[PDB]
């Protein structure tokens, strides 16, 4: 089913709740930020297309609360990503598209 | 409803199909990109918030036809945008949300 990630978790971590989720090809991912602001969306381009990751990342910052962000996901992978920002405290996350 | 915007029109015409969609605050519009590539959306920000309009705009070009954008529209008001390398053409939208 079309997933929703918290940005920031309600107990106030620098992660990405939930940080794994698994959709079906054709499917959205909605990403909406919620605490300890700004995050963002980048991709890494292992183990799928470099081009398919970029277009896939949402560079731009997010500050407010309740802003989001939506990425459709029309091919079947594991695409692991991460908030730049955030990183070092390792705010990484995972799409599963089957 | 959820709104779904051609780019590039099934008659070959440089425009967004339909040019203009009303939503309800709260929900999106998926750009997909039909025919004559590439495309990309550029909010312009006259009476909108300069900053919201730089946030629903997808700036990166579009090629594969199939390929879309998705901007939720949280804030009620008339979002007129285009289409960069065909600006000339006159491929230029609007969404109207309330
Ligand atoms: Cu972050
Ligand atoms: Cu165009």
């Amino acid at each position: 089913a079309n997933a929703t990630v918290k940005m920031g978790s309600d107990s106030g971590a620098l992660v990405f709740e939930p940080s794994t989720v698994t959709i079906k090809a054709g499917e959205e991912v909605k990403w909406v930020n919620n605490k300890l602001s700004p995050h963002n969306i980048v991709f890494d381009a292992d183990g799928v297309p470099a081009d398919t990751a970029a277009k896939l990342s949402h560079k731009g910052l997010l500050f407010a609360a309740g802003e989001s962000f939506t990425s459709t996901f029309t091919e079947p992978g594991t695409y692991t990503y991460y908030c730049e920002p955030h990183r070092g405290a390792g705010m990484v996350g995972k799409v599963v598209v089957e």
